[PDB]
């Protein structure tokens, strides 16, 4: 009949391969295990209890060793009467990772060396009815490529050294195999250098045609109409004719259209297109700017006996805006002809092990940038392209994937079949995700170029070399990077933009500049160590990358902590602490201290990092909104965590939101104000409206004392057209103070429609540990609200970062992180399955002040 | 209703922008003068009689003025009522060479600057009944660029040096303006910074729909079948329905298929696809291959408005693939026409005349047939040119004559701004979706020598290492966007069928250009460089040779044309001018070459004889080595076919279609089943039978080796059988073997290629040089016979005569065959094709032989 498809994913057993050192030390990874399938023979090892949980306190080292050697798994599966008999039997891998050799029945059927390509082989021949043994043995890539790196003349510029000495110091095999940057350790991660068949492995079988594949092409897409092309790809073993009929499907679920084409198919590649043309479509829109509107295109083929394959699609525009004006040259994203500033961050993996990340998680991670206001991630490269599922769940949500092809910032070779391997993973991951309304830009890697130009050892290296390697190595890169990505992107995704590198300026000049093209700034952070409030004099056309760190959620630190280990420069805290060769948490105490003075305890530590990291990317996100149209974008490092640790993250490993998450929700607010004082005492006020209508809007300030006494009040009314962002004043201290004192005054600023409360900004005139902050008392209120609960918070005094928990009661909130205002009453939702009485008691509540009494000196 | 357009080319006059010190030196260019459109100032100049033909004497140097100055045309034209009320009017320009500024009665219109680009604007508004005026001023690229270059830091390496000193030295305008390269001067090419409305101007008006372009799209094509998709862009002003009929025709004009699709078009840009499949399609073959099968595809469309407008297309089915796989001799290249690799068998093609646009569709005609009649299959056109009229490529179809497609960048440095490269990319799909239907462009290339150059030119190597090693990363980068991504991107877009080359020699930018193992060579060590003798051809074996060559000088009835009696001196002020190799002084290295084999020549005429000995024979080595190493080798493509003028060049036809001994020969060393018997320097002739024949060829050689004197000294003779579409070496002999203790100064030997009584091919072999041979004195008796239309003419020489050359003085003739060798005894029947009567031709009849020519 029609083809057919069996799942390999049981029966799996693995272990080291005979006769390696780790298999004298480690005799029962020398022995077979259950492998789960997708799985990496590491979580195989700690499911087993060979290993234990790399995760927790310091056993990272405890199984780096699994990374070094080489493994083999086995399966035995059957096939059936029906299908040894069919036309074509074939075995397809969707995931090795990564140095693969595959061995059927004894005879070898495949060598594979790309973790993102799917190998697809002829197995018809060599199978047998009943019992059929699969092989696959996978190499430790260190261990391969090290003694052949070991006789080059040079070493590729490439990314981390080994923690654990076990690769030579800027020696690094992970520029020379196409396999998941970040499994080599970077400086938020651990160093698993996994090895498994980490995707699905199916028996399939097929008679005279094969559905290959349906691509529902947009040629043009506005209101009046969208003009697609529905494409099908068809193997055919013979020639023969087809009909292929297409159901359309809108977002409503009614029935849009029905379209019939009839070919003869001939031996090999075919393609059958139907051109559709939807009047008035109901557009996709990201987050924030309409619904996410979709059709279903149900595509039937009846060979010479039909087939089924759908695609949910989203229609709209995109274009790369990048135009000459006054700030130099744009760069903004414009769907469906509205130009919107990026809001959001960077995406990096989910787990350490990619195969173990559940649907919930993927989901969950998505819906925490929704709810954060953010309308665009980019998925960095050094990480691994996603699940189906996930960019499903950005589609639904409306959350724009900026999608880095899987170069994280090494240098690559120039040679042929690097670039060739590379190609084909790029044509197979640009088919794979090209139908997602949110996948909205394509972008060559993570910080190649700019590396190449900036980095120390980069400009060491291209330097030492003769002028003619040089010019080899360049062109290897341009090629790469300008011409292959960027054809695979025009050839099968032909209607969303490319960009050769991030931050760049696609290649028409240099990297990272303030006047064209993105930037990732770090200078704050990274490198001087600058203070925060030098992100108010960094203002480039789109800011793709910068951030702040700060610890996980207590709840996660205990997690991988135990109480002998609860300090800053404990081994264990060092170990989860990847930043700068394993001190970096000097770094984050620098930022920490400038601020905040010296914590009273670890549990003062860990919040005043997140405040320090929440009120720090505040002023970055909230200044570059206020710059538009100088700025059009921006995208902190990082959204998300692999592991549990310290990270620059605004959701640790758990889901569990820290400050900067809820702080983020305020700063990406659709209509927000900023009020930004700079180290020369000037005040910088300004209005921004995301939405498409104007604004017509009152704001308001007020001069505070301490002592809860207000110094003066003003009040303006405000109209702002759509998409801008307007200033509407400049007030230095003295103006704002008088003679009142900067440690005991502050400012407050808000935004308001009619007099619902839009947006506020609470403003200070010294570092907060200077501050006389007044001792809050705090009043709780509770009340049912269906499943969940209102709590209402009522301080005498202003408190600020108000931190609500519930000890180990699973419980979540609508808000968190917040300032009071004297007798302002604020209620957060509370979600959680506890009792009232049990929320009312577990319920814990800190503020800036009370957390700050009682401090040592530094 | 449907679209209509008028085209204006009448009417237009021209003079020099006012306020220029020029009008003062040339007051009747100043003045109003007749304008020819298509054309260019330089030849409207001439025609008015203002500056004498530069092509004439030492006359180059007076029409340069025309390139340093700025120039104004104008005409008026009318537009009828009925025009004024259609939904659109625009004005096209198809050709402007090249800074030109529009004005349309009185209000600017249009900024153009790329001489390759097609100008569409919308004209409606400005447009008034009766009368409308419209100018175009012309501004000198020279005069334009040069003060921005000057305040530049570095200038690019490119192009040549004005001989005029007009331009500073290794400081070129051409380098920034997409202009034609060869117009700045080149080594076989005068001087002409043109400026000219150089291709037609029209008044175009529609309602409903515009109906862009057709394009087939071939999917995927072999003799089992065709499955293409009949492309239609329609431009709509307003939404609304259309109906697209297709009609198929085949190559007999029969119809094949018909089709139809129902649309709905938006405002702006529609694709309208039908997919048609073919079955058991009659393909296009390259010349030697089968037949020139074309079919015709005619579109309907019918608008809202229920008008119908028609477009065609004629295109040829057929694969193309560039085969690169790993072999013995490294990596591959050849092209591969429905599934036949053909090893290609041509030369390099650049413009037919200084003043490209006064080229008429003859003189195109002419050109491909001569490379049809020279058993080519491939014309390279190289970059250094334009890209070329229509009709030309029609007749490449027709012919079977392959192109293989330089984008118009001639080997200069380009600059790596954002405004060059947006520039060019313009111009790239424009001409890649003009041109991507004939079945004859089976390859797309970047350029010509930019990075063969930037590796190994002196100059060019000098200039990276001088800069800051930061802007050589600039300069690189800016290349390998240009050259590696834009094209590449333009052809895999809107010709995805045909490959794309980065850059000719090169391995695609795969790692450096001109290896001998992976990718094509230029090959210059044999003339230019250290100037190798000739058997050195023997030697080099690349994948694929896509250039190489020697000079000589045109016919003598091209030298009259341009020289007078007192001027007939290689080394004459006049001779000079007309030689742009090496400053003019490359009839110093063109001496060498003759005199290495030939020694000094008598007097002009033979030198002009020897000059094409010389040429012809050295080719031969070459052309006829590379087809003997296949699968070594895989392409011959000699520098250069043709001429832009009369001059010393590389080109076997000169400037007046006038073939040279090398034309002559080509066709020997190009035909299809040729015998190769090649001495190389220690004494080894190695014997080859090449087949590219798609069937065994079941044959035999034979050889006799001969004293000079007559007697024959020994024969051999031997069956073989050759494989499809191959090389078999059949003999490899030592001077000792054939000559056995005679005078290698006084014997030769002679290789045969039969089938049946059949000969198909013929090398006659020495064993020194001519100029050291005993040749002997020929007697050769011609007699005529009238043929028809022409006359026969046999020749018979009682010894060996080499190189026999017939001529008629300036009496007008075409030859069958020319510079062939008579054996003793042995008759040769020429057909005689003329206009001219036969009394006249049997006293005009002058013979040359090369023994006569040396005896002194
Ligand atoms: O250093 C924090 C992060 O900053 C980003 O810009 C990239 O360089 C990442 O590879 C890095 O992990
Ligand atoms: O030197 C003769 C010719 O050689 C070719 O390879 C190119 O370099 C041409 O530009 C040149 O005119």
């Amino acid at each position: 009949s029609h083809m057919t498809a069996v799942t390999l994913d049981g029966g799996w057993r693995v272990r080291l391969v005979p006769g390696q050192e780790q298999g004298k030390t480690y005799p029962k990874a020398a022995a077979w295990l259950p492998a789960q399938v997708p799985g990496a023979v590491q979580t195989d090892l700690i499911a087993a209890k060979i290993v234990p949980d790399p995760f927790y306190r310091d056993n990272e080292g405890k199984i780096q060793w699994a990374g070094l050697s080489d493994w083999q798994y086995q399966t035995r599966f059957t096939v059936d009467a029906a299908t040894l008999k069919r036309e074509h039997v074939e075995l397809v891998f969707d995931g090795l990772d990564t140095f693969a050799e595959v061995t059927l029945n004894g005879k070898q059927l495949l060598s594979a060396d790309n973790m993102f390509r799917q190998w697809r082989v002829d197995a018809k021949s060599l199978l047998k009815r009943g019992d059929n043994l699969l092989e696959v043995k996978l190499y430790s890539p260190i261990k391969k490529i090290q003694p052949w790196l070991a006789k080059q003349p040079y070493a590729l510029p490439g990314a981390y050294d080994s923690a654990f000495g076990d690769e030579p110091e800027a020696r690094h095999s992970s520029t020379y195999v196409r396999k998941a940057p970040y499994n080599f350790g970077w400086d938020w991660g651990p160093r698993m250098v996994n090895a498994g068949i980490w995707k699905d492995v199916r028996v399939e079988a097929w008679d005279a045609v094969r559905v290959d594949g349906l691509h529902i092409a947009q040629q043009r897409v506005d209101a009046h109409s969208a003009q697609v092309q529905a494409q099908l790809d068809l193997q055919a073993g013979r020639s023969g004719p087809v009909q292929v009929t297409l159901d359309v499907l809108g977002p409503d679920g009614q029935k849009v259209g029905q379209f019939t084409q009839d070919a003869v198919v001939d031996p090999g590649q075919n393609r059958v297109d139907l051109a559709v043309r939807i009047a008035n479509p109901k557009r996709w829109f990201p987050a924030g700017y309409g619904a996410q509107d979709r059709y279903t295109f149900v595509a039937s083929v009846r060979d010479a006996d039909s087939q089924q394959i759908k695609r949910v699609t989203g229609l709209r525009s995109v274009e790369l805006r990048r135009e000459k004006d006054r700030f130099g040259k744009s760069m903004e994203i414009v769907i469906n002809g509205i130009p919107i500033f990026a809001k959001g961050a960077n995406l990096i993996p989910l787990d350490a092990f990619p195969a173990r990340v559940t649907h919930e998680r993927m989901r969950s991670t998505l819906q925490d940038a929704r709810d954060a206001n953010m309308n665009m991630l980019r998925m960095w490269g050094g990480g691994h392209y996603q699940d189906d599922y996930f960019y499903d769940v950005a589609d639904e949500l409306g959350i724009m994937i900026w999608q880095d092809f899987m170069f994280g910032g090494a240098v690559p070779p120039y040679d042929v079949e690097f670039r060739e391997n590379t190609r084909q993973e790029a044509i197979e991951q640009v088919k794979r995700l090209r139908d997602h309304p949110s996948l909205v830009l394509w972008c060559g890697n993570n910080e190649v170029q700019t590396g190449w130009e900036n980095w120390g050892d980069r400009v060491k290296f291209k330097q030492s070399v003769d002028p003619e390697e040089r010019t080899r190595i360049e062109r290897g890169m341009t090629t790469l990077f300008g011409t292959v990505f960027r054809e695979v992107v025009a050839t099968y995704d032909s209607d969303v933009p490319y960009w050769a590198t991030s931050p760049g300026t696609d290649f028409d000049g240099a990297a990272d500049q303030t006047n064209d093209g993105d930037m990732h700034y770090w200078k704050v952070w990274g490198g001087p160590a600058l203070p925060v409030t030098e992100y108010l004099n960094v203002t480039p056309r789109f800011m793709s990358a910068y951030g702040l760190q700060s610890f996980p959620d207590m709840r996660t630190v205990r997690a991988f902590a135990e109480p002998g280990d609860m300090d800053p420069e404990s081994p264990v805290m060092r170990v989860h602490q990847k930043f700068d060769k394993g001190n970096g948490n000097k770094r984050l105490m620098l930022y920490i201290r400038r601020e905040f003075g010296e914590p009273k305890d670890f549990e003062s530590f860990v919040y005043l990092s997140q405040l320090m990291q929440a009120e720090g990317i505040n002023i970055a996100a909230s200044h570059l909104r206020a710059s538009r149209p100088q700025s059009m974008g921006s995208l902190y490092w990082q959204l998300n965590d692999v592991w549990p640790g310290a990270s620059w993250s605004s959701v640790d490993y758990y889901g569990r939101w820290k400050a900067l998450h809820y702080h983020a929700r305020r700063f990406y607010a659709p209509e927000m104000i900023a009020a930004l004082r700079n180290d020369k005492g000037q005040t910088e006020v300004s209005l921004v409206s995301d939405r498409t209508t104007p604004l017509t809007a009152r704001w308001r300030m007020r001069v505070m004392g301490m002592d809860g006494k207000v110094l003066s009040k003003r009040e303006e009314k405000a109209s702002v057209n759509a998409l801008s962002s307007q200033h509407v004043g400049n007030f230095s201290d003295k103006q704002l103070l008088g003679s009142a004192d900067p440690k005991r005054t502050y400012a407050v600023f808000e935004l308001l429609d009619g007099d619902t409360l839009l947006s506020r900004e609470v403003v200070f005139f010294a570092p907060a540990k200077q501050l006389a902050l007044p001792a809050a008392k705090i009043d709780s209120q509770w009340r049912a609200d269906g499943d969940g609960y209102a709590l209402t918070l009522t301080s005498d005094t202003l408190a600020r970062e108000v931190w609500l928990s519930f000890g180990d009661v699973d419980a979540t909130l609508s808000d968190n992180a917040f300032d009071l205002l004297p007798g302002e009453p604020l209620t957060v939702r509370v979600t959680s399955k506890a009792a009232l009485a049990q929320l009312q008691s577990a319920l814990q509540v800190r503020d800036l002040a009370a957390t700050l009494a009682g401090a040592p000196p530094e």
